[PDB]
């Protein structure tokens, strides 16, 4: 399964703990989502 990434547009303030952000992600009807270590913002993830 090829997966697809988008910004989060509910995830509020830096992220840094992964699993916080896969909560918010699956609200926002994602599959999951991580932190960017980067950036530091919640990236949710879908099967394209």
């Amino acid at each position: 399964q090829q997966i697809c990434k988008a910004p989060s547009q509910t995830f509020p303030g830096l992220c840094f703990m992964d699993s916080s952000c896969r909560k918010y992600c699956i609200k926002e009807k994602f599959t999951g989502g991580h932190c960017s270590k980067l950036q530091r913002k919640c990236l949710c993830t879908k099967p394209c």
